[PDB]
């Protein structure tokens, strides 16, 4: 669910407010449509991407399934006691929160208006 999702990116990013990921670019957050403005963003095209995959199962909603995962010593882990749709909702968070760890951080790319830049 999102306060899971929320909780890896604070523990893979821990630099960063969580809420410097929740409104960037055209993907990052309520936002999904448009050519993604860089690496970051694209991160969170495939995410996104992913949950309307892991919606496809029957039941399954990933803003709010409650999957079983560990975060320590800088490493996510999905537990093996995840259903299918926790398990994908799962692996789309854990995926994504490694790619924010690995992309650049542009702060102009924050909060863009999304009707102009993302059609
Ligand atoms: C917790 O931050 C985010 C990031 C992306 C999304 C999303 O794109 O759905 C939601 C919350
Ligand atoms: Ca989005």
């Amino acid at each position: 669910n999102l306060y899971q999702f929320k909780n890896m990116i604070q523990c893979t990013v821990p630099s960063r407010s969580w809420a410097d990921f929740a409104d960037y670019g055209c993907y990052c957050g309520k936002g999904g449509s448009g050519t993604p403005v860089d690496d970051l963003d694209r991160c969170c095209q495939t995410h996104d991407n992913c949950y309307n995959e892991a919606e496809n199962i029957s039941g399954c909603r990933p803003y709010f399934k409650t999957y079983s995962y560990e975060c320590t010593q800088g490493t996510l882990t999905c537990k093996g006691d995840n259903n299918a749709c926790a398990a994908s909702v799962c692996d789309c968070d854990r995926l994504a929160a490694i790619c924010f760890a690995g992309a650049p951080y542009n702060d102009a790319n924050y909060n863009i208006d999304l009707k102009a830049r993302c059609n």
